[PDB]
């Protein structure tokens, strides 16, 4: 009665084929993951998902301690990590990371971030054609863009994007790199933030180091995490959007013409993209339930680990009519690509800047690019949580 869930389904942009038996044939289930102990409950439709994420009886600080279930051998969260926080504690520092993120704040940085991109296209064609997509915008854009707001310095950004990519492994013998680069990527941050709170500038990690209320809003060791967790999220998830939705627009030929032809289309065919597209391996961070609940007919009890699918939330009929089609022009609902509820995520106003930024300067500047590769000859990563494209050639 127990599924198994290995979650190494990798085919293209493909919806994983258990997420979807689940989601229509048992959508409150019991399943084992790869790592960590014991079942987990696995929620899969949109308003469950919705009530397991805003439900103040399911909570993630009591995940704390526990050997939850879990895709990679050692946890990606650390035991400060607002991602561990419940309301009213997270609410704080919430807010406080989401005022360097307010509308005002990222019209501002879109200049900057418009130059960027500029800059790697220009470089981009001078290589000249063909290229690797990925190399060339969709790897380098998200880093700077978080490096330059937390003002890393140059030199270290590989070592730091290595030892991130390095927590992301599925694979049971990368335990020990993964505990490895964690603990590499905290000391780094702890040894930085302690440098900011002492000697502050005028950048995000020096911001959050002298926020107070009476006390600091943050602790040392918060600080530390809170830096490093914002390096970590600012440079994986955008970086493999940008890759699989050029791969996306460059294999579906009617939608990119639609966005040539009328490029005001883009913002509301990114969030149908976003929508649309399966751009992680199976599920996240869990919860726990704080005592017995009955979630849409089943008893979930006190303790039990409670896992929610975003990805088949977002395919759910019950919300969006043909919830397999990309369509465009559908009635706009709010998907659940960045989360939702107390946990939504933090960067996501930045995130839709670069990517419109990225993509609408793309398809003005190259009207002629199309994929150079049959799609099929496209690789796509199996050992990380993420799903993405290893390379993209592109000609123009
Ligand atoms: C297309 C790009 C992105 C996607 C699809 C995405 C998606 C998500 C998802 C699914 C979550 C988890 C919600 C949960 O735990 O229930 C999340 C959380 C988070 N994201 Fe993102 N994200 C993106 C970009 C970013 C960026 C650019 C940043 C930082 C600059 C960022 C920072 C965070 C943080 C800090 C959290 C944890 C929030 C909390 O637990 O309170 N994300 N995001």
């Amino acid at each position: 009665t127990v599924r198994n869930c290995p979650f190494d389904y990798a085919h293209e942009l493909e919806f994983d084929p258990q997420l979807r038996q689940l989601l229509t044939e048992e959508p409150v289930s019991r399943i084992r993951m790869a790592y960590g102990e014991g079942e987990a409950w696995l929620v899969t439709r949109y308003e469950d998902v919705r009530t397991v994420t805003t439900d103040r009886r399911f909570s993630r600080s009591a995940v704390l301690g526990r050997d939850f279930p879990r895709m990679t051998p050692e946890p990606i969260v650390q035991a400060e990590s607002i991602n561990l926080m419940d309301p009213p504690a997270s609410s704080r520092l919430r807010g406080l990371v989401a005022k360097s993120f307010t509308p005002r704040r990222v019209e501002q940085m879109r200049g900057g971030t418009q130059r960027v991109v500029d800059r790697l296209l220009d470089e981009m064609e001078e290589e000249g054609s063909p290229a690797d997509f990925v190399a060339r915008v969709s790897a380098p854009l998200p880093l700077i863009t978080i490096c330059e707001a937390l003002d890393i310095p140059e030199a270290d950004r590989p070592w730091l994007r290595a030892h991130a990519m390095t927590m992301m492994n599925v694979g049971a013998a990368g335990k020990q790199d993964a505990v490895r680069a964690k603990a590499e990527l905290r000391g780094y941050f702890q040894e930085l933030t302690a440098d900011r709170r002492r000697s502050p500038g005028e950048d995000l990690i020096s911001t959050l180091a002298t926020a107070r209320d009476g006390d600091e809003l943050l602790d040392d060791d918060e600080l530390a995490v809170m830096a490093m967790v914002l390096l970590i999220t600012g440079q994986d998830t955008t970086t493999y959007q940008l890759g699989n939705i050029a791969y996306t627009l460059l294999t579906r030929p009617d939608l990119l013409r639609s966005l040539r032809a009328e490029p005001q289309r883009l913002p509301r065919t990114l969030e149908e993209l976003l929508r649309h597209i399966p751009f992680r391996k199976g599920v996240g961070i869990p919860r726990i339930a704080l005592e017995d609940v009955e979630l849409s007919g089943v008893l979930i009890k006190a303790g039990d680990v409670v896992h929610v699918s975003y990805l088949t939330a977002n395919r759910d009929s019950a919300k969006f009519d043909r919830p397999d089609e990309l369509d465009p022009d559908r009635p706009t609902i709010p998907h659940m690509t960045f989360g939702w509820g107390a946990h939504h995520c933090l960067g996501a106003p930045l995130a839709t800047m670069e990517l419109e930024v990225a993509f609408s300067t793309l398809l003005t500047r190259f009207p002629a690019l199309r994929l150079d590769v049959p799609p099929e000859d496209v690789s796509w990563n199996t050992t990380s949580i993420w799903r993405y494209p290893l390379a993209l050639p592109v000609t123009w």
